[PDB]
């Protein structure tokens, strides 16, 4: 009975209290972070975005829109194919141009998402490299430990940060092996930075490969917005980069930026590059233009009041005592600690108070580690930040 | 180790065999399908036609299409800004998911950024919600499907090409308590022949499997509805689960699955590939709506009468030269050539030449001998370019 076994696997979130609903919204494009919550009872309310991961706003900024439409003026909807079968286009060449002197690298690669960048590079890179083993941080993100574990072969997880423990793992292997070290710059849930420093001397020391997914960083650190390498200095350093460009980018898709002979290689082996339809010229266009944007003084204005009501939020919610975890990041991180009352705050806040931040639980945290992830923009002003904190006040 | 002589030896390896493959830049001209500017490697630019593409209905165009994405992209952003559980769930993903489940007369539908990620995520994940399953796969299923398949390890039955007989053989002599899936395509895009679904339901039924079918070659183009080959056979209802992409005939981008309600949720519960990545943009939603819609009608009905006349044209008029056709009655025209050097040597030239893009496909897409060109005649290509097509393939 397929249809027991589908109960039984619904039933079992449930009783961990981690299923997940999902909230119905549009957002208001000129106006962010407000948007239209289409509830369940059929009803429409209007509710402030405090969760998003379009971390500067970029989703409504015109120079990225006009990109957009222009593009879909010229060429039409999509690429009408993959990028050996007619799907490659001048969008996607400049675009993989843009993202290479982002990260002053020889060549990049675009995905579909960053996802699909990291699950396809880390598994190719297996057989590119025949005896591959891959130290990866305890709190990678999905799609790499998905990639990591893919194609059979030698995996090492280290504990989180923890470069003593990485040192010890990488020193008791084969000296001959080939080898990778797969870590984050700035961690997703806990909003914690990622010894990039101290893991390229490992890797220089080892004679391993430095793999670094800068999902949660690139458009935000450093002076042009290609992340915390180039806020450190450590750009050069790096011998693959992972980003993506649905998230401060404002737009979707995905990449890794290499050597050319890293990214040829890739190309020409990994199926889920070769496999699949090319991101549509439009998206392509828009992510472009809001890479250029944000490498520019302009852009660094943008970065700059992230920043600014980041630490506000901050200081704030410290202020009345709420649990925040805080790393200096941009990400403001609130331990609940349990999955039904992380749910239950987030329902009276979204309800009451049309402030939407969405509980987080397992498996995208650790379980008992359930939390409101605050994700403060330069679109959210000091008034937003003040209703925002009221709110949370008056519910406890 | 020598990480640059290890990836000089790869790719010197495809040099060695033939097989690196070229990319043209072109960009399509909105508006006049099937017409494209090459980017030519030498800097300069020409006119070409596209012949190969998987844009099959020439809906990237569509006014419709477009209307729904300008309007998107000023309505809501150029993004989502999040995953489907982290603010990236919008009225635009459900009304898509609604489309496609009614298309496909099933209870719910789920979106993935691609149909690559919809196959491989959702394989993968049924051996985790199914514990002991086993697979029977078609021996030339798609990569995505392959790559779904041996993800999650457990067991697998690899069925010869269309061979009901081998997959009855294999599945009998398996542990009858064990959960069991078939799974395969309606439209298989090299040779383009149909899988013999029927037959296969048949076995699935005496043997208690799920059928899963990847209906990607023929979502658009088949059935009174373009719901797929299924539709046009009456047999969807004996479908489980059906895979489509958006990005084809629909003429966007994305991919799903369609399914039960139960089906649905379980995948977008436990699959990491649904879960960990963001959101499709409103607008590519917006734009993949309409196009269904659309061709839900009378009005798309016309479309796909056009491809096939274009087709059936294409392959009439090649064969009446003398031409070798693999024709198995489908909107796919594979030319076959045998070898490798010969075959690149006519797309080289089509493209040079004529500006008709068609890519050369030979081994190990393909086995060897079997070398061709794979046309994909649409409703924009008019009878007198088909005409200009066949005189230019007049060697
Ligand atoms: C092209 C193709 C896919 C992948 O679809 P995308 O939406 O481009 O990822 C899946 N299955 C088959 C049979 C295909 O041909
Ligand atoms: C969201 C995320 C990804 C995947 O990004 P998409 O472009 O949404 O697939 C990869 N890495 C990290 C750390 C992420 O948070
Ligand atoms: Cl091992």
């Amino acid at each position: 009975d397929y249809n027991l076994a589908l109960d039984k696997a619904i039933q079992k979130l449930h009783d961990e209290g981690r299923y997940r609903t999902f909230i119905d919204i549009e957002r208001e494009k000129g106006a962010f972070p407000k948007a239209q919550w289409n509830r369940p009872d059929g009803g429409k309310q209007d509710i402030t975005v405090w969760c998003g991961n379009d971390y500067l706003g970029m989703g409504q900024h015109p120079v990225v829109l006009a990109a957009m439409h222009e593009a879909l003026e010229a060429v039409g909807a999509g690429s009408g194919g993959t990028r050996n079968i007619s799907g490659t286009t001048a969008y996607h060449r400049r675009l993989e141009a843009e993202i290479a002197g982002l990260h002053q690298k020889e060549a990049a690669l675009v995905f579909s998402s960053a996802y699909n960048a990291n699950d396809a590079t880390l598994s190719t890179l297996r057989v590119l490299f025949p005896g591959l083993i891959i130290y990866s941080d305890s709190l990678n993100h999905a799609s790499m430990i998905e990639g990591i574990k893919r194609n059979a072969g030698p995996k090492r997880i280290f504990r989180h940060n923890d470069v003593a423990h990485l040192r010890e793992l990488i020193a008791a292997d084969d000296p001959a092996a080939p080898k990778l070290i797969a870590f984050e710059s700035v961690y997703s849930m806990d909003g914690d930075f990622g010894p990039i420093k101290e893991i390229c001397d490992i890797a220089e020391e080892f004679g391993a490969l430095t793999y670094i997914d800068e999902v949660h960083a690139v458009g935000m650190y450093g002076p042009r917005g290609a992340g915390v390498a180039e806020r450190d200095g450590l750009m050069h350093r790096i011998d693959i980069f992972n980003g993506t460009l649905a998230k401060a980018y404002g737009v979707f898709g995905g990449y890794i930026a290499a050597s050319a002979r890293m990214v040829d290689a890739v190309r020409s082996y990994a199926p889920g590059f070769i496999f699949s339809t090319s991101l549509p010229p439009a998206i392509a266009a828009g992510a472009q233009a809001s890479i250029a944007f944000l490498k520019t003084a302009e852009g660094q204005k943008l970065r700059d009041a992230q920043q600014m009501h980041a630490k506000v939020l901050k200081m704030r919610l410290k202020a009345l005592g709420m649990p925040i975890i805080d790393h200096g990041s941009h990400i403001v991180p609130v331990v609940i600690g349990d999955p039904v009352h992380t749910k239950a705050v987030s329902d009276m806040l979204l309800s009451d108070y049309g402030v939407y931040v969405q509980p987080i639980n397992f498996p995208t945290v650790p379980r008992g580690t359930e939390r409101l992830r605050f994700t403060p923009s330069p679109v959210h002003d000091l008034k937003q930040i003040d209703g925002l904190v009221h709110a949370m006040d008056l519910l406890w």
